[PDB]
């Protein structure tokens, strides 16, 4: 698909049984989602935004479906105001910026 | 250009005769640059991101050259972790996401 930037690039993602809206965010190194109780080990981590850092939990090799595309990787979980699909997952769906 | 996301999408911009490195950031609504001087009246504003809100100075109708491409729009200035080109200017250069 081609996605235009007049509005926020919001898409539906599937992880487990859970469907969420998320930003295709080229400005985010890693994927960050709001509260969810994923299986597996996690490491605590801190990530820096505008306004400063927040603490997240890092979960590795998590399957995500993004616009019908199955990918697998690290999902950071914590108090992000908005669900973010970062470059770590965007690369896996073949996503480019074009102009 | 087509820009892949295995690395940060950092580009050189020209504003006010100055060359800077900025991040093409589809998750940013607005363009925020690091502390610099720009001329003309500005308005104080507050914007929010991952780790809270920051104070910025809003300058309107500012010419910027992003790669080759000329834009004229709103540039906010303050304590952003990195220079950010948001959607207000990404749209002006005809930037899309494509997978
Ligand atoms: C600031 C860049 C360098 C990194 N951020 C990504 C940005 O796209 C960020 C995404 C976002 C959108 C809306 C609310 C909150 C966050 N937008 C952002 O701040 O919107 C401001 C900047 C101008 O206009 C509005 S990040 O969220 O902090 C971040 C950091 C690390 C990871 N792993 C993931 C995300």
């Amino acid at each position: 698909p081609q996605i235009t930037l007049w509005k926020r690039p919001l898409v539906t993602i599937r992880i487990g049984g859970q469907l969420k809206e998320a930003l295709l965010d080229t400005g985010a190194d890693d994927t960050v989602l709001e509260e969810m109780n994923l299986p597996g080990k996690w490491k605590p981590k801190m990530i820096g935004g505008l306004g400063g850092f927040i603490k997240v939990r890092q979960y590795d090799q998590i399957p995500i479906e993004i616009c019908g595309h199955k990918v697998i990787g690290t999902v950071l979980v914590g108090p992000t105001p908005v669900n973010i699909i970062g470059r770590n997952l965007l690369t896996q769906i073949g996503c480019t910026l074009n102009f």
